[PDB]
RNA sequence: UCGACA
DNA sequence: ATGTCG
């Protein structure tokens, strides 16, 4: 059930909207592939978000067909709709992370990719492996 | 009016 | 508490 050769991705934050950071971690393995500086004003679904389109990103530049596990339905739809739609306003601390939405839905319109994103399932199986 | 995912 | 979707 539980698709082990996979790579999973999560959200940590200090604030919501506050500090926002993500990893992505090997679901066997439990070991940290990347993990980005935290941004210092965010949302959690903006993180999410960022989080999984970092590891399309990093699978693909890799030639890595793992699926990707996140905990986020929201961040899987904007994934899927290529749209991050978050309602943090816009300004000198929010810039940010709005432009790194901007870029990632950017990428997402750029770039094909046949990993599948797949929703972690808490509920059955405890946290996901990048929780912080 | 909630329900759900975080 | 807030950020989001169904
Ligand atoms: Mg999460
Ligand atoms: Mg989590």
């Amino acid at each position: 059930e539980i698709i082990w050769e996979s790579l999973s991705v999560d959200v940590g934050s200090q604030g919501n909207p506050g500090i926002v950071e993500y990893k992505g971690v090997d679901t066997k393995t439990g070991e940290v592939l990347f993990e980005r500086e935290p941004i210092p004003i965010g949302t959690n679904n903006m993180g999410e978000f960022l989080a999984i389109v970092h590891g399309l990103r990093y699978l693909k530049e890799r030639n890595s067909r793992k699926p990707i596990y996140s905990n986020s339905q929201t961040a899987i739809k904007w994934v899927k709709d290529k749209k991050a739609k978050s309602t943090l306003v816009r300004n000198e601390e929010t810039a940010l992370i709005w432009k790194l939405v901007d870029e990632a839905e950017e990428w997402l319109n750029t770039h094909t990719y046949e990993t599948p994103i797949l929703k972690w399932q808490t509920d059955k199986w405890g946290e996901i492996k990048a929780d912080y």
